[PDB]
């Protein structure tokens, strides 16, 4: 089916950015203040984007991101059965990307704490595979960045796969999308390795739980776990009004 | 109307390079010495303005600069009456993009000082948004770092958007622009995020004044606020003269 | 001979990332904290193979590694002929990059434990030029590392030089495959500036045998030097079926 | 005259790369330890590179180095009347480039060792302008690490301009030099921000002379002033024989 090769390459292209991402987030967590800090860990995320959009990019045009495909169904620039079936794609991925990185790091993950895992705290590594709540990353404020970091997401991406602009080579729309959610870590967020991706928020999450985290990765914080996954969604309809009113609709 | 299409792309092109610019010179700020320095600030802001460019760049030009448009119009490249327009729509957006960046940081920013907020000092706020005079930038030590940044930003614009030359694709002029500003923080200035933006300086400085700074953003540093204002319009009508003598009026 | 002409551009290109990446790697070693870290050491490595691409891309495609070739091979694209002598051509150029490299550090080098060469320990310089097991670079570690990190190489390169694809621009390859192996780095081993090239770790750790180091450059480690050979090779077995199970053979 | 246009080019390229090469170099030494270390230096003056070549390549093809022209003229491909005028246009401008810098940091630069000029030492500003040897940058030591540089700079700018090969499009030209001045940097020499220039070096170093810091400024070091001239002259006479035996001569 040609609807399965896609969800194919959204499969890959999302493992990808996991694993890239989540091994240099465990470089600084487990070698505290030694292999880098805030830079390195955004420019790992946005060099990952930047690789799974090339790589998946031929066959699926490389969403890997729920908000994004979220955004294209409500254009109707693709149809709403693409929307389930990509989310699942992309969170299964997450899922497996997270996996890799835990075998790289096992020996090193299970002697941080000693003899166990701890989810969250001085010796917590559960935060290496998903975002926890820290200080000023409250419910409020946690949702107002990613609900902005979203947005600007939206609207960089809709200007480059535009129809009614020029159409775009390869390679810039993977390096333009890659500059976007470095900028965004950068800026959005006082700690956020990335907040935009709710496959790349709830895929290694739930991996986490299985892996012997214990159910706790969900109960922190409140029940913080779906605020990475709501706040981007409605982020991305924000962004589409956000395009359309300033420069969609009026392109015509 | 056509000149109105062009006037919402440059204000959605000015809120993305100062909603992403600030707020990395929030992060620095707020976190004192903890989330990075003067490295990930410039580029911050070089890649903000790669952005802002191909965003914006395919329905107004991008000039997301009052400086870069006087210098188009004095070489009678654009009529006179985008004059007024562009540097209308572009310091709307600075100061809705220094808005976005008051919420993101709303509870950090108030809590700098205890209750209040502080123009400058070891516990100041203000200078976020808008640049103010330290030690090393004085009225005339200021004057001339704006004066050479933007004739240096105008000369590399105008060599890239020349008719006389092959057609630039796209995307070299974003990353070209984004290029110049990243290499005129790093070194022009002893202290500055960004100095070749008129529109970018005086958008959030005016938004500072309503957001409860005060009238002190003002009259600080003996009226230092129209500094950034006037030098860089004089070093774009440099920056056209040098141009102009060594490279365009010999393309003829 | 033509096969002749593609086996000099293979020996200068493995030259320059050898000569480059080393020489970075001998920078940091040497001046202790003083030159930058591991960052610079990845950026170093990434841009050493993208300029070694562009160099040698034109003649013989640019492989620079018996992985790469060897999963060529595999997938029938070239010859089986052409992996033995791609193999002696990318190692002679490992060999000789050394060579400059201890031209260019041979007071330094000399100086770093008095007047003698050490292999391994605190004043070690032997790690300049060839990789050596830490403390989590384990046998089992390790191989995990370049098993890993080999076939995510091989995935984005076979996803940039597909036939069934869009023909990629020159320049694309490039910079895509020095993305790669700076985020593999990054991501990728506890500790490691590059573990995807078997030429890159085998011809300078001939060359530290013959240079003065003594037989103890192959002893050292229970014999670790053939790990960075075998699990490369083993990796990039690995990583043409994940493409092709996933990109690969949907593309007919 | 035709050849008064490309010299024009010339003089205002090598005046971009040494204003904002020294630039940051003055950022470093003046706020000692504070606004950054080699990591900055040598990004500002490989994008530096990248810049200059984009504004002069339309017209003169963008040598900007001596060496580089008298490479070209060493292969027949420009005629020996470029030599002398391409070396004066370029030498002049990189000493205007220098007196921009004076001008910017002439405070700040005055008042590093109280009301004097030094040239060498713990409190000395002539090293911002031209390179001064230090503990490892000996005659013997210099002269190889020049030497290499230069030649591994010119058989990089031979494989991207050659005729032989596929029409390189415009940027990637400017790209590639910018990228193997970057990694030149950090990989040779234990201290270098730039060693592959004769124009960048003599023509500072002919400002200071002249700005106050007398004549010390040539017979410091054993005059040490004619080694980064001479040097890189014979090491792009290396590497055009290495680039012409290895893959130069077979492309016929």
């Amino acid at each position: 089916y040609r609807l399965l090769r896609q969800a194919l390459a959204e499969c890959l292209g999302t493992l990808i950015l996991v694993m890239f991402g989540c091994g240099s987030v465990a470089q600084v967590v487990l070698s505290r203040g030694t292999h880098g800090g805030f830079l390195t860990i955004n420019l790992a995320f946005g060099f990952a984007v930047t690789l799974a959009i090339l790589v998946a990019g031929q066959v699926s045009g490389a969403h890997l991101n729920p908000a994004v495909t979220f955004a294209m169904c409500f254009l109707a620039r693709e149809p709403w059965i693409k929307l389930p079936i990509y989310t699942l794609a992309q969170t299964l991925g997450a899922f497996l990307g997270a996996g890799i990185v835990f075998g790289l790091y096992y020996d090193a993950i299970w002697a941080f704490a000693g003899n166990e895992l701890v989810v969250s705290g001085p010796n917590g590594t559960a935060g290496i595979f998903a975002t926890y709540p820290s200080g000023h990353l409250d419910m409020v404020n946690g949702f107002f960045d990613q609900f902005i970091g979203t947005a600007a997401l939206i609207v960089c991406v809709l200007a480059i796969v535009d129809p009614y602009n020029n159409p775009v080579p390869r390679g810039l729309e993977a390096f333009t999308v890659g500059l976007v959610v470095l900028v965004i870590g950068t800026s959005m967020g006082f700690n956020s390795g990335t907040a935009v991706n709710p496959a790349r928020d709830f895929g290694p999450r739930l991996f986490t739980a299985l892996a012997g985290w214990g159910s706790e990765v969900f109960t922190t914080g409140q029940n913080w776990w779906w605020v990475p996954i709501v706040s981007p969604l409605l982020g991305s309809i924000g962004g589409v009004f956000v395009y359309q009113l300033m420069i969609g609709c009026h392109l015509e």
